[PDB]
């Protein structure tokens, strides 16, 4: 019996149901754009459970006993079994609002509100947006347009590893005892990603040393001429506050959203070609040493795995979980963890490996 929770499922990158899940992911994305949160959630949960299957669905009988598959979802599956296509997802892919939203938000610095604004102004192409003499762009959007081709091309594993070397070299220069971990999609085993994320923590650093590290590391890269974009968000972390009750929990740790210049010579791949460097989106998070397991768990993802982990903790265990802590409402105590395994054990869950969290 397959659980309704992604945190009680093993979801690996060998997806046998991409025909169904690609269609469900498109329908969920459209519901997000149309502000239909409920329908979005139902399609995301259906897509997630099909991603966990160890075999491809080839008939409607194969869907028996699978949770999170409502009547609307089963109609979509039936249509794909019929002729190998989803008429519903095909209509979304041909919709002008959907096409514009996907295209505009593919730019770093452009979200739902700016994409909607440009659509209602009559824009349909990035060429017309960039060349417009009346539009005003944020510093984030300027970087998004300037490095667009590099950012839209996938970051591969040799590039992610080359970035990891740069991050570690910079970090240990100021904090030699610091632990640097690659998180996000690449930690879940992905071959490619839109960015490279890292968790940084130090067992001996002070509160001030912890606060200054991201400033020191980015100033060092600025001096090197490697910092193409930088936004540092100061910490709002509260050591003794209860974890978030929200569906999508906010992270209060100090973090930075960067664009780094990655020289081709630093990349050890099978394959200078052009300008000799590639712009790479990099996110760095700094957390207190005692919260490193909660931060690692939250930053590893996937987003669906994190949502279900927090939902299971609340509804099944009367626990409150987020990127900073785990609180037991029955025992009235915060639960400590030195590893992700200890968090799973506190929750009464079998340990799910990072490459099994692709929900
Ligand atoms: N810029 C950011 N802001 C907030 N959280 C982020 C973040 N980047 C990464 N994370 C966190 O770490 C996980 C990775 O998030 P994302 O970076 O948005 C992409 P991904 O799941 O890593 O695959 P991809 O970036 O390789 O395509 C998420 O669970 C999220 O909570
Ligand atoms: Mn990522
Ligand atoms: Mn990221
Ligand atoms: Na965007």
């Amino acid at each position: 019996k397959i659980s309704q929770y992604a945190c009680q499922r093993r979801t690996t990158l060998n997806n046998y149901n991409q025909l169904f899940t690609d269609a469900l992911d498109i329908l969920a994305e459209n519901d997000e754009l149309r502000e239909n949160e409920g329908s979005c959630l139902a399609f995301m949960r259906a897509s997630s459970v099909l991603k966990s299957l160890p075999f491809p669905i080839t008939s409607m009988k194969d869907t028996e006993g699978i949770p999170c598959l409502g009547d609307k979802v089963k109609s979509i599956i039936e249509g794909i079994i019929e002729d190998g296509e989803s008429s519903e997802a095909k209509a979304v892919l041909n919709d002008e609002r959907y096409k514009s939203f996907k295209l505009f938000t593919s730019v770093f610095g452009v979200g739902l509100k700016t994409a909607e604004k440009w659509f209602r102004m009559g824009f349909r192409t990035l060429s017309k947006i960039q060349s417009d003499k009346s539009l005003r762009f944020t510093q984030m959007q300027k970087a998004g347009f300037l490095y667009y081709e590099d950012l839209v091309s996938c970051v591969n594993r040799p590039e992610a590893e080359a970035v990891s070397m740069l991050v570690k070299e910079a970090v240990v220069t100021f904090l030699p005892d610091a632990l640097v971990t690659m998180t996000g999609g690449f930690r879940r085993g992905k071959m490619t990603g839109h960015d490279v994320d890292f968790l940084i923590t130090s067992p001996e650093a002070t509160e001030d040393e912890e606060q200054q590290l991201l400033h020191k590391v980015t100033d060092f890269w600025k001096q090197q001429g490697l910092l193409l974009y930088c936004d540092i968000l100061e910490s709002t972390f509260e050591k003794f506050k209860q974890p978030s009750r929200k569906v999508d929990a906010l992270d209060h740790f100090q973090k930075c959203f960067l664009i780094l210049k990655l020289d081709h010579g630093r990349v050890h791949s099978e394959k200078q070609e052009g300008k000799g460097w590639k712009a790479i989106r990099v996110d760095l998070v700094m957390c207190p040493y005692d919260r490193r397991a909660f931060a690692l768990l939250g930053w590893t993802g996937s987003r669906q795995f994190e949502r279900d982990l927090r939902r299971y903790a609340t509804h099944e265990r009367k626990m409150m979980l987020d990127n900073h802590a785990l609180y037991d409402r029955t025992k009235r105590v915060f639960l400590e963890a030195e590893s992700e395994e200890e968090i799973f054990a506190h929750l009464g869950l079998d340990y799910i490996e990072p490459w099994e969290r692709n929900a």
